[PDB]
């Protein structure tokens, strides 16, 4: 593809992008994405890969100890100059003013005669949740990366054998525990991660909004409370925001909404007597003990195990679905590798770095899933969106 | 700005790019940043920034280590699936190709039903002197720019006072001595940067190409060999790739051209009979010993200095300048903060992490200059090139 036809697949990409077209945003930015790679010469690419993101990661985790995205959204379309952002950071103006000047660069904030403003990107930046998000990333995952080149040339260049415990997480944190364990281990990164679970997806459609997957039609109609008064259960759900759309989107509810996760995370969900979820401790690696509920749903959780224990994982629903009845939902990336994308690549090294697992193809969640004692009724996907949702039934 | 306003801003740069306008490359990549940075959502930036380009540096770096690039420079339009690339690395097929279809979904390789291909970019990293950039990157200059946050809340969010000794690369590499010190002290990793200087900015318009500094007019025109010989001195050039470049669009050349760098650098220059430049050991803190020379030249030296060592830098040269002949060429980024850019911002950031040091306005080198008893005739700038051009001369 020359950049004279990358200029016209960008042109007509704009143009459904203006259609409102679904997925039309991403594939406007990703034929972006091919643009600058068309064009770019090598010293470029060197420049931006290792000096211009690096720098990035740096100033943006600084941002999160000195209220700097806060500072900027307080400032509304009024901004800041470098002199006030210093005064309230407590930074040095001239370092501030580079700093910044390197933000502005990279289309984080923006600048104007000296004053320096927000972005909905940096008003996005400043909430607890993207803060949280900051700081796990550049502290905890940005040297597991570090750590591919040395790792992989150690273990003679294997993919990690048991994956829980040998692989590059452990290499860079120096530890033999597993990476659930190093969190509980490792205060405030469990808490921090529980927040990161918010954010890492946000503002994409959910498996469940229009057009996605058929949400009424398959478990509304037809729930029946002479079976299970649960309408939805969500294995492994976090603090419940999955959940907690769902019931947004979907009142009245017809039956209950049960969050499951382990206890340490359940006890971090802030009371709130608007919740329409009932906030659960239940182990993914014990049998399910919620009975012949509608729906049973897990999103990025078994693609964190290996075969074995995404076996488990999923095979532990078996004894509680009741036949022609309760449906398997898992919210999970199905890996095509004959087409890559970022959003699969990103979440497969980001499963290699930390949990030593991988994402999947259809094929190997097709596996997965019959020796489980499930079958496929049917996958869903959405334009845009990293995740497929796979509907399955008692096999 | 707006989507649909950047979408017509790039669709114009396109216009100027296939019109072969000066900087319309750069200025398309520069619009392609802009509008991606309007369509992505807050997570999409956290996944790219945090996920998608510290795997991808850590990628590319661990390609050095297992020839991947030069593999698939040899295969040319051929290419290589993923189980002949694995054996050739000798990496497992499985983790190989998660790895490469990262740089795949990255555009720096691509993909077609199975088979990957060299691109312009990849076949351009297979050089050495890139693979050894990207070794000093990874292994250098990543771990100054991770301990950013640590180094300055612990620092006091200050500038760093002397610049050399007190600084985040001192931080990260767990020394108290100057980089150039460190460098000595570690190889390979001198050479490694050596390697590196012909390439962190290759592939961009020199200082001496058409249309940037006017050489023949103010140089050649007026070359006069009864006052010296030596028609250029570049002060502190390396391993002389710039002097090269030079003499070789510039011959036959009327006078000598005179390469100066620390030895260890000047030693490190493979022998050849074609070269057109004398290689040579000087001190830029002594006094210049070529004298009366048509120009002095330095390209990115004074940039890694606090404000009394560059003026000791320009200094040294002013007992050497014949009045009214010699000019003195400073070939340096010349920050416009009233417009941020990558390319200055970049290099600034670099200049922090290594050295402690900083990029200049043009008020900044006026008043080096000044102190150092020079004054600047005129200053040269080019499209899309991150250097300016600043001619001086006795004051
Ligand atoms: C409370 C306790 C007993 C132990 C800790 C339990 C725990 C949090 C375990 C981790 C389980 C798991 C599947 C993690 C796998 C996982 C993701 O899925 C997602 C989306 C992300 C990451 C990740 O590691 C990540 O770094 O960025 C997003
Ligand atoms: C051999 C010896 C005795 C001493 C070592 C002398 C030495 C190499 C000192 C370094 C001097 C100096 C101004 C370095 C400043 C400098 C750059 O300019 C450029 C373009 C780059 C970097 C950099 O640090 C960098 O990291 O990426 C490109
Ligand atoms: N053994 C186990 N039993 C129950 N939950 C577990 C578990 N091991 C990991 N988890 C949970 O599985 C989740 C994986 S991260 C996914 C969170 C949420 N489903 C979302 O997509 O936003 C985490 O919340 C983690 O606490
Ligand atoms: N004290 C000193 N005396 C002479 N050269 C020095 C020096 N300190 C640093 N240098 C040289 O200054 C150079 C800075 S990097 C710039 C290299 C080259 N001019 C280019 O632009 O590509 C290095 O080659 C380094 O060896």
């Amino acid at each position: 593809a020359s950049p004279a036809s990358i200029i016209q697949e960008l042109a007509s990409a704009a143009k459904q992008y203006e259609n409102n077209e679904s997925g039309a945003r991403e594939a406007l930015i990703a034929q972006s994405r091919a643009l600058i790679a068309s064009l770019e010469v090598p010293s470029e690419f060197i420049q931006h890969t290792f000096w211009s993101q690096p720098a990035l990661s740096a100033i943006v985790r600084l941002a999160t100890d000195v209220n700097l995205f806060q500072y900027l959204k307080d400032a509304q379309e009024e901004g800041l100059n470098a002199e006030a952002l210093a005064s309230k950071t407590g930074m040095d103006v001239s370092l501030f003013a580079r700093l910044a000047r390197h933000l502005v660069a990279m289309n984080v904030i923006t600048s104007r005669n000296g004053v320096f403003y927000g972005t909905a990107l940096s008003n996005g930046l400043a909430a607890e949740n993207y803060q949280q998000s900051i700081r796990f990333c550049h502290d905890v995952s940005r040297p597991s990366f570090g750590a591919f080149p040395s790792f992989f040339k150690g273990n003679g260049y294997k993919t990690p054998a048991l994956g829980t415990t040998d692989g590059p997480f452990q290499s860079a944190h120096k530890v033999d525990i597993s990476f659930p364990q190093w969190l509980v281990g490792n205060p405030p990164y469990l808490q921090y991660f529980n927040s990161y679970m918010s954010a890492y997806r946000a503002g994409k459609p959910n498996w469940c909004d229009n057009g996605f997957y058929p949400v009424a039609d398959r478990l509304l109609n037809g729930f029946d409370a002479s079976v299970s008064d649960v309408l939805l259960v969500d294995v492994g759900g976090g603090r419940g925001h999955d959940i907690a759309t769902f019931g947004s989107q979907f009142s009245p509810l017809p039956g209950r909404l049960v969050l499951q996760d382990r206890e340490q995370v359940i006890n971090s969900i802030p009371a709130d007597e608007s919740r329409q979820f009932e906030a659960t401790t239940h182990d993914i690696f014990t049998t399910q003990p919620v009975k012949h509920a509608r729906a049973y749903y897990m999103h990025s959780v078994p693609h964190g195990f290996g075969d074995e224990d995404a076996v488990k994982i999923m095979a532990n629903l078996v004894p509680a679905l009741a036949k022609g009845y309760s449906r398997v939902l898992l919210n999970e990336i199905v890996v095509d590798e004959e087409r890559p994308v970022m959003s699969a690549t990103n979440m497969d090294l980001i499963m290699l770095a930390h949990m030593g697992a991988k994402e999947r193809t259809e094929a190997d969640w097709r596996s997965i899933l019959t020796r489980a004692g499930l079958k496929v009724v049917n996958i869903y996907s959405y334009p845009g969106v990293a995740e497929s949702l796979i509907e399955a039934e008692l096999a």
